RNA sequence: UAAGGAGCACCUA
RNA sequence: UAAGGAGUACCUA
RNA sequence: UAAGGAGCACCUA
RNA sequence: UAAGGAGUACCUA
């Protein structure tokens, strides 16, 4: 897994391609950025993999996408983050797990995010409780 | 009411369907497990949603998928858990975010987990660092 | 009383239908929301019913309707609650009360809210004291 | 001046009119009761309006409706209170709200209390929880 | 097991349907009540399930049905509970049990209550001991 | 209530008849057992009725059904109990109750166990809590 | 808060 | 744990 | 503040 | 009295 581009699609009317491009690796944590050239508007996606002491294999994804409005006056722009959204995924695997297993695992949780998975969607997207 | 079934497809040759049926809700943390008639080694999936004081809505998805095989002790065949895979997801949205934003947001990370997304896959599945 | 939609009409020139739709039940307190997709603009209506220890039957309604202006800049909207209005109703009934009784009770207080009930209206709506 | 009569209709077969006549004002809390010549088991309705320091106007309506029946003790027939029903209403408005807002606001909650509003009625009248 | 309505038939000449509507859930203990119109004498049916630490699932049902009669004191008619009947069914399954096993279990115990099983009926209904 | 045979049907595809023959009566506690041919794993159903001093008739039924499997140790086949399921129904009537009242009571509770009463079934058989 | 660590949404700084 | 106890998932051994 | 609890707008944390 | 606890009408608070 060499640091490279990563292109995520959103759920827009006609899917848009957000293209994060390598920014760097700092302490075994890769960062990829979808940017304009201005650090705060940057939506960043990071990823890491560590083997704990007890021998479990953990890895973490983090995606941060800020919403920023740029006020413009006589030519000078003044960006300001008006709100942000963050999400973190953490896989905890067993040193005896097989690739197939792991894969299916991801597959499942990945699938659980789909828009039609009512139970989930209404919460992660519509912010409704469970009851 | 809210808590209902949930079916996740895995990434097998011909994607299987794991049907999680509701189990309970404790502390506004809904659980829905998918299992055989026995309450052992059942793959659980939970979902919660709290609104912090700061005024941020943040929900949590947690999926546990234990691998079970049958062991034989004096002819006493019993299914048992050999190992477990865990994954947690945490969304933290701003109370001023719009449904679209959130949706696209989910959609993206949703996309990030994925057979083809080299960067990510090779790590959360092949357990290979980033370089 | 299963959590369902609830449609309240306002006193607009030609009555408008605000349609609150189920959000969830948290600790025996149902919430229904008239929403846009953005949590703060949400006008919420909650309702509960508890039997006290001494054997009285209490129930509580709460309605919160925020006024929010959305500033828009080059496409990015920035909602902000500029003021809110809250109201709470609490019924305290006796374990020996009959339905008819209770009903009429509600009927009365309900009627007391009408626009033509001068004594009340001038206060709850025009913020005038009594004298 | 301000405190005057107030007539509330109940939900009987042919809606009756309960005419509350003024009684007194103590602490800027106006009371208007509806009763027969005797000061016992009279249904009282009160209304107040204070302006908190925060700069919020909030008024309070309180209605008490006791059920009275005549008991006979040694031929000494006397009406007595067997049980009482209470209901309190609390409006909290923003000192920058407009007459319309407030009116619509009241109108809505006014609407919420109502024979047909299933959700609410079944609870504040049938005393049934929400699910 | 969504807290919902529970309808129970009795052994009357031509079976009556007592409909217990939900009331609430306190500590993972649902409570459905069947009211007359007057909260007093309302029959309550509660239910709960806890999972011990020894891998045992215990479930508890309680049903309570009071008998009410209007007592008259000096022309004051008042409905009151003269006596109540209680019952507590209580299961204790082993975390290793089949879903089928459990069903049959209940099935049997349930059958035992049947009106014709002379052995139990004469005791739980005719108050005879065994001999 | 002569200690006699008690035949219990189960929920099997095509209902089986488990016949509990008497065993004995110890302290006004009858015990009927259904054996396989081998005393071990025999399911026991006990029943008793005591009259408290406060004029309350209490009755208690207990049913126990073990699951047996032949374990093999060095060519030694031995039938053994791997797990058991227990249940304790328990009535508490008032010495002033009608014979009819009691019947209806049982009737209902008995009905509640029915396989279709989703509320209870999912709990006592599918181990789901309430929510 | 944690690229902290566990597992019948828990415990450690 | 109670074929303990009750104007009740609540106390007593 | 309280889905706290009462009753000739009161009292409890 | 216990939505206490169990290779069980039997112990624990
Ligand atoms: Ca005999
Ligand atoms: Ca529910």
């Amino acid at each position: 897994a060499q640091l490279q581009n990563l292109v995520l699609k959103d759920r827009e009317a006609t899917p848009n391609d957000h293209t994060f491009v390598p920014r760097d690796i700092r302490d075994n944590v890769g960062e990829v950025v979808e940017s304009t050239g201005v650090p705060i508007g940057e939506s960043r996606f990071t990823i890491s993999l560590r083997k704990t002491s007890n021998g479990r294999y953990k890895s973490t994804l983090k995606l941060v996408v800020p919403v920023v409005q740029s006020q413009t006056v006589n030519g000078i722009v003044t960006p300001v983050v008006v709100r942000t959204s963050y999400v973190t995924v953490d896989f905890d695997y067993d040193a005896r797990s097989t690739t197939k297993e792991r894969n299916n695992f991801v597959g499942m949780i990945a699938d659980a995010l789909k828009a039609d998975k009512m139970l989930v969607h209404d919460t992660i997207v519509n912010l409704q409780g469970v009851y």
